[PDB]
């Protein structure tokens, strides 16, 4: 069909990669995966509620916090002229509120004023994320009687002998070298052979038959042939799945283009190097119970995920594997104790999985579930039982772990996978999920040559089922992002390695932007980091180019929603890998959850940020916020003064009653960022990397900088001037009381943070894993008593008092030399 070709052209333009193209494939897995996802796609499309899918009700079914609980409450309503306030009970259906509205006087829906968010469905108003946002921020719930959107807008378009591999030779377009062949399964190497080293040249031939110890029957599905080149240090690498998607053993001649290194999930990839004119290639041929022991494992099951098992541990686990089966928290360690290079053993582990009665009936432990989805596990079925526990996550939580579940796809041996199919369903089922699925996938596709192939096939599958509404919506989003990012770069080319920003460049930018505002960027576009916001025409008289080191584009747009006057602010930066920033910010959001469960709000501000390409993305502008550094520089440039901080809160808050609030907001925002940054290990920043709002909310910025390059956290005397310490004030007591509660509340979800962290460093960081990840263990005091850990953190606080301006004074010296 002529139109099928133009649709595929629209698909490719949205994704960023051509899925139909078969230049960089030596098999058809991707094309087989493309078709595989056709069934699950259409399945969830057929299963989704048209009315609800079109209105995407963002709701939660978790307990309301003890603080937020502090019956019947007011909400304003609207019909152009009418705006009557109504007293509504917490447990009241949105439909019943319409019937309660008829009393004060049938298909008109209660929509949110300002953004495109809806209040529908059979759920209490208390269980809405927008309603809980209004209460917490202390605002007025303003609604408007809009008529529900036509679901028609979301319509869809129709042997036994040993294994041996022959290494023929290696070629490169442009002083000794050998080839290493490793049979891997879950990063663990089963067998290893190496060729005799020959001198480095353009064509190094061997024609060597490399026979391993492994039997063919013993090869586990998901086994990767890791071919590497040395000198001794690793230079090029490339992988080939010994068993394919049709369960077939790989036979035949394979000329594989290898990846070059720069010394990481990027090592596992089955994909081959796209660039053929430059990359090095390789040609190969394929033609084929007592109390002491119980006490013993009770310890092993009880230790952290980063605690390595000895051969003695693993033997113990496997031998009493049925007692190990009775403990959910033992599954990752038990499934590490498996001899995967052994058909006999594996089958037994499968017979073991059939008795999942205890695992199935266990309460969802996300930290445990994902621990089974990292790189330690190549087995499809083990990983399956993980994606199975995930199923009972309500849309609210999926959105908490989407980014990391999406990155987790890199650890999957095959393209088509249970996890992938899960992520496809949950995104087609919920528009918010779908939105972020899109941008997370499109993030990698446009800067990861290692995985863009697999990811494109996933995203393409999604777009074919999301509905023409979002299809068009995504398009006008991508249209604008590219437009702006282009402006960002041309303005970066004018910016030199100078400290100050040009005068002639500010009118240049304006001019450049005035070209776009004329005819190009659509009258409206839905902001990527916040799908609730619909932005429109630029406030060009407020768009500027910041005096930063990277000097990014500061951009402001007007609200396109007429029910809303405050501008939508977006920062466009190039030079910094915003995938790093993306992950940190997301773990921050997860931390707010951990605190909410324990009934705490620590006033964190995880600002919106999405990477849209190669070290280029966008960041949300927090209104009325400025840097701690700039505030020190306003009164004083180096000799910091404690008084300044509290003077700035007085200055920016008129009402004394509003000033007390500002300080209250700060004691929470400070403590929260003190705790978080310390655990994530990025606690030692410069004043310029911490900001505060006029309302008195402190928040950290720029997170790729720190981990991607002493004091526990940034607790300087000026912050202590606000609590009332030169000494322990009634607010500094409030401060530590909070820190402790928060620190402990985080400690209770240790295994979670620990595997998220290790995952982050694997999927989005170029770092020595063994050493780097083991900081988060120490930082949380793994094993130590509650009272013993309590002081440990209070001990960190004292360190900040001991080294008051010591640290910042040094950063000010460093960020100058
Ligand atoms: N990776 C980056 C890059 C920048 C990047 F923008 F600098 F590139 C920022 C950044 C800098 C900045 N600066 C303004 C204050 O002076 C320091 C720079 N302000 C903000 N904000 C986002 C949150 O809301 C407030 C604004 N982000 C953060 N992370």
């Amino acid at each position: 069909s002529e139109e099928s070709q133009a649709f595929q052209r629209q698909l490719t333009a949205l994704i960023g990669y051509d899925v139909t193209d078969v230049s960089n494939v030596h098999d058809d897995e991707l094309e087989f995966t493309r078709r595989g996802l056709v069934t699950p796609r259409m399945a969830e499309v057929a299963s989704r509620d048209p009315k609800l899918y079109a209105m995407h009700p963002w709701v939660t079914s978790k307990p309301l916090p003890e603080y937020l609980w502090k019956n019947c409450i007011f909400i304003v309503i609207h019909r152009s002229t009418t705006s009557q306030t109504i007293k509504v009970s917490p447990d009241d259906t949105p439909g019943a509120i319409l019937q309660s509205f008829f009393t004060k006087m049938q298909d008109f829906v209660l929509r949110v004023c300002g953004r495109d968010e809806y209040l529908v469905g059979e759920t209490p108003i208390k269980n809405f994320q927008w309603v809980r946002h209004c209460l917490k921020n202390g605002e007025e719930i303003h609604v408007v009687l809009d008529t529900p959107p036509d679901p028609a807008l979301d319509e869809v378009r129709k042997c036994d002998r040993k294994f041996r591999v022959k290494i023929r030779g290696i070629d490169i377009p442009v002083l000794t070298v050998f080839v290493e062949a490793n049979i891997q399964h879950g990063q663990q190497v089963l067998c290893q052979r190496r060729t005799s080293p020959k001198p480095f040249t353009e064509e190094v031939l061997w024609n060597v038959w490399l026979e391993f110890s492994i039997k063919i029957k013993d090869l586990p599905k998901g086994a990767l042939l890791n071919l590497q080149i040395y000198c001794v240090r690793l230079l090029y690498y490339v992988n080939l799945l010994l068993i394919d998607h049709r369960f077939l053993l790989r036979r035949g001649e394979y000329v594989l283009h290898m990846w070059q290194i720069s010394g990481n999930a990027d090592k596992l990839t089955s994909a081959t190097n796209p660039d053929k004119e430059n990359s090095m290639s390789i040609s190969i041929l394929l033609d084929n119970m007592p109390n002491q022991l119980r006490k013993q494992l009770e310890a092993i099951i009880a230790t952290d995920p980063l605690n390595p098992l000895t051969a003695e541990d693993k033997e113990l686990l496997w031998h009493f594997r049925y007692e190990s089966l009775k403990h959910p928290k033992a599954y990752p360690k038990l499934f590490s104790s498996v001899k995967w290079g052994q058909q006999e053993i594996v089958a037994k582990t499968y017979q073991l999985l059939a008795r999942r009665e205890v695992w199935d009936q266990s309460a969802l432990d996300v930290g445990l579930t994902m621990q089974l989805l990292d790189c330690n596990f190549s087995d499809e079925n083990v990983r399956a039982i993980a994606v199975q526990k995930l199923e009972s996550l309500e849309d609210d939580d999926v959105l908490h772990y989407l980014l990391q579940l999406v990155q987790a796809v890199k650890f999957e041996p095959y393209h088509d996978s249970a996890l992938a199919r899960f992520l496809l369903k949950r995104g087609l089922r919920n528009k918010r999920i779908g939105h972020f699925l899109f941008w997370f996938l499109r993030s990698e596709i446009a800067q990861s040559r290692h995985y863009q192939q697999r990811f494109a096939v996933i995203l393409e599958a999604y777009l074919r089922g999301c509905g023409t509404a979002m299809l068009h919506d995504f398009t006008q989003q991508v249209q604008v992002i590219e437009m702006l990012q282009k402006v960002t770069l041309d303005i970066k080319s004018l910016s030199a390695e100078k400290y100050d920003v040009s005068s002639q460049v500010i009118s240049q930018l304006k001019q450049k932007l005035e070209n776009l505002q004329n005819s190009q960027l659509p009258e409206s576009f839905r902001v990527p980091y916040d799908p609730g916001l619909k932005a429109g025409a630029l406030a060009i008289e407020k768009c500027k180019v910041m005096a930063s080191k990277k000097k990014p584009l500061w951009l402001e747009f007007k609200c396109a929603d007429p029910t809303a006057n405050e501008t939508i602010g977006i920062i466009f930066k190039h030079g910094d890998d915003l995938r790093q920033d993306m992950l940190i910010l997301q773990i921050l959001r997860i931390m707010e959850s951990i605190w909410e469960t324990e009934s705490l709000d620590l006033c964190l501000l995880p600002y919106g940020c999405i990477s849209t390409g190669d070290k280029i993305g966008m960041i949300e502008i927090v209104k009325d916020a400025t840097t701690i550094a700039k505030i020190q520089q306003s009164t004083v440039t180096g000799a910091f003064k404690d008084e300044v901080l509290n003077h700035w809160l007085k200055e920016k808050s008129p009402t004394e009653e509003k000033f007390q609030a500002a300080v209250e907001r700060f004691v929470y925002s400070c403590a929260g960022y003190c705790v978080a940054t310390f655990v994530l290990g990025i606690g030692d920043r410069h004043n310029d990397n911490i900001m505060i709002t006029e309302t008195g909310n402190l928040f950290h910025i720029d997170f790729g900088h720190i981990l991607g390059n002493r004091v526990p956290f940034v607790l300087t005397p000026d912050f202590l001037f606000v609590m009332g310490t030169s000494k322990t004030s009634p607010h500094f007591q409030k401060f530590q009381d909070i820190c402790v509660k928060a620190y402990l509340a985080l400690r209770h979800h240790t295994n979670l943070l620990i595997i998220l962290f290790s995952m982050m460093l694997m999927t989005g960081m170029q770092l020595t894993s063994k050493e780097d990840i083991e900081y988060i263990r120490d930082a949380l005091t793994v094993g130590k008593n509650e009272e013993d850990a309590k002081k440990y953190f209070l001990d960190q606080i004292e360190v900040c008092r001991d080294k008051g301006w010591t640290v910042q004074f040094n950063w000010f010296l460093h960020l100058v030399l």
